[PDB]
């Protein structure tokens, strides 16, 4: 679901203008400062952003585009290591991610990945590990975030303040509302609620248990790894082949491009993004990264802050 925010621009701009210019030595006052603001975005766009909120969408994302960004020659060079300095300061896309994150709910960090930092720079590096966000000529697969985690988080959200030279990069998303017609019953029938073993991404290592499908059976939730699910059973094996298709064949892409937020209902979606070539130029792809917590299916158990980082354990 799509929403041009253009018209926005100058009202977004003052909103970002609000907040602190260098979030990370005080996240917890930036995210605070972002939810007040959050409070004041144009009508039109907070109701959207509400509603997906409360409702998710059939396609399970909601792109927001056209939102403020820097010039390309006023954003520093596309980072080349992880975390970023905590003296950064504060990019527009950043401060979008912040009050469109605070108007949905908590950011999150996770004590292992990324040094427990909540805003991720997502670029290119050379050798990544094939399941790195940093991967770039090869095919990173479909997975839900963290599916096997018990604190998974509701949202992933994608802000954009550099596409890739070509423009090839797609950010690919498959909705289970969309998937799951294409199923036969038996398939859903073995499928929901049902435990299947699942690996865990790469820092979160040193077993867990994922439910497929998950909650109501007429409306449920998803958590799918082309990578990480491994079902032993045979006909656990023949229900996950089933899903993975119909996902397959229901995907549809996001071409990210400077100015655009992408929030994937992770609860409902499997993402993943298609090859592309860096130039090691300092104009690489750049995008910022955060996960938000809501009050859905047990990510929260009382006192939370957004700026809050999580240990690991997995979904059992
Ligand atoms: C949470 C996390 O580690 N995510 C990875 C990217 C997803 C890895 N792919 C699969 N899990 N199949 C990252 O490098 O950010
Ligand atoms: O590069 C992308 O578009 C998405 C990468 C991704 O899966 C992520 O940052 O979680
Ligand atoms: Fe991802």
């Amino acid at each position: 679901t799509s929403v041009d925010c253009t018209a926005y621009g100058p009202e977004l701009r003052a909103l970002a203008a609000r907040l602190p210019r260098t979030p990370r030595a005080d996240l917890y006052a930036f995210l605070d400062a972002a939810h007040t603001a959050a409070a004041s975005l144009p009508g039109a766009l907070a109701t959207a952003l509400d509603t997906f909120n409360a409702e998710g969408s059939e396609d399970g994302h909601l792109l927001l585009r056209g939102l403020p960004v820097e010039a390309d020659a006023d954003l520093p060079t596309t980072p080349s290591s992880t975390p970023a300095p905590e003296d950064r300061s504060l990019l527009t896309m950043e401060a979008m991610l912040g009050l469109v994150g605070r108007r949905l709910g908590l950011h999150t960090g996770y004590r292992e990945l990324r040094s427990g930092t909540v805003y991720h720079d997502v670029y290119p590096s050379p050798g990544a590990h094939h399941l790195s966000s940093e991967t770039s000529e090869t095919l990173l697969e479909f997975h839900t975030e963290m599916a096997y985690h018990r604190l998974q988080p509701n949202y992933v959200m994608l802000a954009c303040s550099r596409a890739d030279h070509e423009r090839t990069a797609a950010t690919l998303v498959a909705s289970v509302r969309k998937a799951l017609p294409l199923l036969d019953e038996r398939t859903r029938a073995r499928l929901l609620d049902r435990r299947m073993p699942c690996c865990v991404d790469v820092a979160f290592r040193g077993i867990a248990q994922v439910k497929p499908l998950y909650g109501d059976a007429d409306d449920p939730f998803l958590g799918y790894d082309r990578e990480l699910l491994a079902p032993e059973d045979p006909a656990d094996k023949e229900a996950v082949a089933a899903l993975s298709k119909a996902l397959d064949e229901v995907t549809e892409a996001v071409y990210l491009e400077p100015g655009d937020l992408l929030i994937v209902d992770n609860f409902r979606t499997t993402h993943a993004r298609t090859p592309f070539s860096p130039r090691w130029d300092g104009k690489d792809r750049w995008l910022h990264r955060v996960y938000i917590r809501t009050d859905r299916n047990g990510q929260l158990s009382g006192g939370e802050r957004a700026g809050d980082v999580v240990a690991f354990t997995p979904r059992g």
